[PDB]
C-alpha cells in the first residue's frame, strides 16, 4: 500500500509507473504538461517523430507487461544494418556485426500514448497539469507540492511515502534532492542541433520493400558529412523521418537565405531531390525549433532513506544519436524493479545498491556517446 508519486510522464516516467503499478504500489504520475492524448493539446513535446528501440529497451518492456508490449510494439521496423550514403550518391549496405546492437523503428507518440493507454487501465492516478515546485523531505512521507493551471495555482500538496524523479534533462526533482543530498552533478550544452525533414511515401506499392517506401526501410539510413550527418529511419505508412544534425554555427550561419539552405542540400546529398520536396526541406531547414542539448551526469542517484530516486533523463540525459537515452531509462526501470525484488522491496538497500551498480555503467555509455559525437565534430 505505499505511495509513489512519479514526477514526469514522459517515456521514462509512463513505464515506472506502469512498473510500480504492478508491484502493488500506489502511483500517482505527474506532469506539468496537459494529456498529449487530448485534441486541446496542441504541443505533444515529441523530440522526434521515431525512434530506434533496442534489444535492450524491449526486454524491459516486456519484462513488465509482455501482453500489451506485444500489442504496444505491433507495427515497429526491424533494421538490419545502416545504409551509407557517400557525397556522389553511391550506396552501401553495412549489415550489424557481433559488436553492433539491432535496432527497431517505432513511432515516439504512439509509444508514449499506449503507455498512458496501459496506465489508464490499471491503478495509477493520472495528474496532467501538475508542476512539481518543491518537495520537504522528512524520516516518513516526503511533501511534495505542485501547482496548477496557468497562472499556476497551488496543489496545495500531498505526501507520499517516495519519489521517482522521471522529469527530464532539466529536473526539478533533482534540484530539490540536492538540497538533501551531497550530489556530484555535471550539465554540459553540446554544440549540437537537429532538424527534422521528411521524405514522404511513395504513390504506388514498392514490391521489393513491402510497402510505399522510396528507400529500403530496413536500413538506418546515414549520409555521413565532414562535421554534419543525414539520417532517415521509416514510418509504418511508408514514409521516413530524416533528420539532419550539426553545430549550431553552421545552422545558423545557412538559415539566413533560402537559397543558401537549398544550395547546401543539393551539394551535400544530391539523392535527397528525387525522394524528398526541396521547397518543403528549406522551409522546414529554416523554421524547425531551435532546442538546446544538455549532457548530465549524476552520484548519487538517490536520496539516502529510499525516499527518492533518478531515472532516465534526469539522471543522465546524453547526446542524441550517439547515446540512446530512451533505451537506457527502460533498463533503468528494469533494472530498479529487480533490486526491489531482491531485496523483497527494501527501498533504503534497493535505492543504495542502484547507484552503486548503475553509475559506472552510465559514466561508461554517456562518455562514450560524448566521445563519439567529439570525434564526428572535430
Ligand atoms: C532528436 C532525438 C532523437 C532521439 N532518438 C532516440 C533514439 O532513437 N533512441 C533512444 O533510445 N533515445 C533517443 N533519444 C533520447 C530520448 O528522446 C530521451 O532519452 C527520452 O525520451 C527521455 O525520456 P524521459 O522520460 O527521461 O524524459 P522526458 O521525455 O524529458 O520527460 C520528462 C517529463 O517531465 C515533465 N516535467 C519536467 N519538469 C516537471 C515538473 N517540474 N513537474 C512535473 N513534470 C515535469 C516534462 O513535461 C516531461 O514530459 C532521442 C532524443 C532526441 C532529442
Amino acid at each position: 500500500s505505499e505511495s509513489v508519486a512519479i514526477i514526469g510522464a514522459g517515456l521514462v516516467g509512463c513505464l515506472a509507473a506502469l512498473a510500480f503499478s504492478k508491484e502493488g504500489y500506489n502511483v500517482t504520475l505527474y506532469d506539468f504538461r496537459q494529456d498529449p492524448r487530448l485534441d486541446t493539446t496542441k504541443n505533444k513535446n515529441l523530440k522526434s517523430i521515431n525512434l530506434a528501440i533496442s534489444a535492450r529497451g524491449i526486454d524491459a518492456l516486456k519484462s513488465i507487461d509482455p501482453d500489451a508490449c506485444e500489442h504496444i510494439l505491433q507495427d515497429m521496423i526491424p533494421m538490419k544494418g545502416r545504409m551509407i550514403h557517400d557525397l556522389k550518391g553511391r550506396q552501401e549496405s553495412q549489415l550489424y556485426g557481433l559488436h553492433g546492437e539491432a535496432i527497431n523503428s517505432i513511432n515516439r507518440s504512439v509509444l508514449n500514448n499506449s503507455l498512458l493507454d496501459e496506465l489508464e487501465k490499471s491503478t495509477t492516478e493520472l495528474k496532467f497539469g501538475h508542476k512539481l515546485v518543491k518537495i520537504e523531505w522528512t524520516d516518513d512521507k516526503q511533501i511534495c507540492h505542485f501547482a496548477i493551471g496557468e497562472d499556476l495555482k497551488t496543489p496545495h500538496t500531498e505526501k507520499y511515502d517516495f519519489v521517482i524523479g522521471c522529469d527530464g534533462a532539466y529536473s526539478a526533482t533533482r534540484s530539490q534532492m540536492q538540497r538533501k543530498v551531497e550530489m556530484d552533478f555535471s550539465q554540459e550544452y553540446m554544440n549540437l542541433r537537429y532538424i527534422e525533414l521528411y521524405i514522404p511515401p511513395t504513390e504506388e506499392f514498392k514490391p521489393n520493400y513491402g510497402g510505399n517506401f522510396a528507400i529500403a526501410p530496413d536500413h538506418l539510413h546515414i549520409w555521413p558529412r565532414h562535421k554534419f550527418m543525414l539520417i532517415a529511419l521509416a514510418n509504418s505508412d511508408g514514409s521516413f523521418t530524416s533528420t539532419f544534425f550539426g553545430s549550431k554555427d553552421q545552422i545558423s550561419d545557412l538559415i539566413t537565405s533560402k537559397s543558401r539552405v537549398r544550395e547546401f542540400l543539393i551539394e551535400n546529398f544530391p539523392d535527397i531531390i528525387n525522394i524528398m520536396d526541396l521547397d518543403d526541406a528549406v522551409k522546414r531547414f529554416i523554421t524547425y525549433p531551435k532546442e538546446s542539448l544538455v549532457c548530465v551526469n549524476c552520484k548519487p542517484y538517490d536520496v539516502p532513506g529510499g525516499k527518492a530516486i533518478l531515472l532516465g533523463d534526469a539522471a543522465h540525459a546524453m547526446v542524441p544519436f550517439y547515446g540512446q537515452g530512451m533505451n537506457c531509462g527502460f533498463e533503468d526501470v528494469r533494472i530498479l524493479m529487480a533490486l526491489l525484488k531482491k531485496h523483497s522491496g527494501d527501498r533504503s538497500r534497493a535505492f543504495t545498491e542502484y547507484t552503486q551498480t548503475r553509475h559506472k555503467d552510465l559514466v561508461s555509455i554517456t562518455e562514450l556517446a560524448k566521445r563519439n559525437y567529439k570525434e564526428m565534430s572535430h
